[PDB]
């Protein structure tokens, strides 16, 4: 799969993380891009993180629609600048 | 290993996960599932964690027997959508 | 490399984050346990952190000398197991 | 690629982000390096983490630049060592 693809995969994934955590947990546009970065990446800090029940869920699709799609991601854009 | 096989065993440390951390540690059903995935993802953000010696050990199996599980999970998800 | 030797390096990496967390933060022996499987998975809950200069360092060779090596230890046991 | 050419790389990711960690949001030098090596290795206590706009950009970039470095660095180690 082109590396290409996963890059334009990994933006749907932060538009959906970011609007999803902006409007269900009302946090600002940039906490949330934030957020989703530091989900996705796995790094979690805890700084922010859903405190509704639909934001709980609504993280546990975020990990499973982003974690592998940013990790490929960065392994091609690893191989392509290197 | 067949993807699906992958899944029911993702399935049942998403179980473990789930009822071991709301009977040891008392928090909810909905709250011990999100810990359960935030966990096993290895995001972590902390805002759940086990607060008793037997939480923390039961995290440690939860960490050991659901990480790996769930990282050939997402990718075998990955590969057969995309 | 053999799994067992794996097994063996990942064990010796436990009672290296574990009694350093011990004896450098002063931690009990179960938290600190607990902290170096969080850490070496990566999760990283921050439940329980270094907060001394020396506790940092430390922190930092416990997680280069031992998140490579947890990885794959957990990924040789899943083959293992199947 | 050679390992050690990645270890340079790794390198540089940890120059810029303890320097950008410092100067963007104002902690310790010793501070910012222990926050680098929780970042790129996905750990992410939680116990540091940006107050600002901008340090939150720079943690993106740091993220993206830093995660996929660190990794190959780390299994080309146990690769060289075991
Ligand atoms: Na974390
Ligand atoms: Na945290
Ligand atoms: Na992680
Ligand atoms: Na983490």
């Amino acid at each position: 799969v082109p590396a290409t693809r996963i890059l334009l995969l990994v933006l749907a994934v932060i538009i959906y993380g970011t609007a999803g955590f902006h409007f269900i947990e009302g946090e600002s546009w940039t906490v949330s891009l934030y957020w989703t970065f530091v989900t996705i990446a796995t790094v979690g800090y805890g700084d922010y993180s859903p405190h509704t029940p639909l934001g709980m869920y609504f993280t546990c699709t975020l990990i499973v629609l982003g974690i592998g799609t940013f990790a490929v991601a960065v392994e091609r854009l690893l191989e392509f600048l290197i």
